Parts: C-alpha cells; structure tokens; sequence
C-alpha cells in the first residue's frame, strides 16, 4: 500500500528539464532517458517526455486511453514559426482541422474509459506501447510520493 506510482502528477517545463538533466539524458541516445506525467493540456491522457539529440529539444508524444488500452495520441501539426512559408501554413491549416476531429474523438473517449476502475489490465498496454516507441525502460525516471500522479487510475502503476 505505501508504493509510489510511476507517473508523475503535473509538472513544470523547467522540472522536465531539470529532471532529463539530472539523469544524463543530453549524454544519451534520445529516449534512453525520460519520464511519464499527466497531461497539463489534455486530462485524461498522459505524456512521454524525453530529450532529442537531433535537435537539441525536450521532446513530447502524447499517449490516452483506447478500448485496447494505452495508445499513441493523433499527433499534433508542427508548431508555427516566424519563417513559415505559405506552403507551411496551408499544410498547417489542414493538418490542424484534421488534428482537432481526431483528437477531439481520443479525448472523449480516453476521459470515459478513464473514469472508470475497470477491473482488467491497462498498465501492461502502456508498458507495451513505450516499447512500441523504443524508450529504454531501464532508463524511466521514477517520481518521488510528492511528485507522483495523485490520480486514482494509476495507483497500482507502480
Ligand atoms: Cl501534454
């Protein structure tokens, strides 16, 4: 009863990175290092966070809850820039309609099937779709009691 969830509860941009740094991650291969929070822009879902090597950037990827379990989210259209183009920001105007019907439906359905205690097994999908992502599960930062997901749905993610 006294073990700690491995998810972390909300958490600020700069722990994120203060944490990726106490763990070496700049010294890794990307995804060598990283930690799962609750979602601070979609309840219900959780995210991955992890440094890039490639471009030097603390690097997200949103999973939620699916009738088969823990699923990688609709992925969101690349952030606008200052230098877009007008290609960029025609291709960003799609992508983000389609982004919003798609994770518009996730959300919704994740949020249901998270406010239930369903007495079948969920944390091995998430274990499961890590993988499918190739993070070194050797390599999870762990929260301490005061940093972990206070959320009723991850206390025996531990
Ligand atoms: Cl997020």
């Amino acid at each position: 009863n006294s073990k700690i969830p491995i998810i972390f509860g909300l958490i600020n941009s700069y722990q994120i990175h203060n944490l990726l740094e106490q763990h070496n991650a700049k010294t890794k291969e990307s995804k060598a290092v990283f930690l799962i929070r609750d979602s601070s822009t979609y309840p219900g879902l959780l995210t991955i966070s992890y440094y890039c090597q490639e471009q030097d950037i603390v690097k997200h990827i949103r999973f939620g809850l699916t009738d088969k379990g823990w699923k990688t989210a609709p992925k969101p259209p690349h952030e606008p820039l200052k230098s877009d183009s007008p290609e960029i920001k025609e291709k960003y105007t799609l992508d983000k309609i389609k982004f919003e019907r798609k994770m518009k439906q996730f959300i919704n359905t994740a949020k249901k099937l998270f406010e239930q205690h369903i007495r079948a097994e969920s944390f091995k999908t998430l274990i499961m779709e890590l993988k499918i992502h190739e993070f070194n599960l050797e390599g999870l930062i762990k929260p301490t009691r005061s940093q972990a997901s206070q959320e009723k749905h991850f206390t025996d993610y531990v």
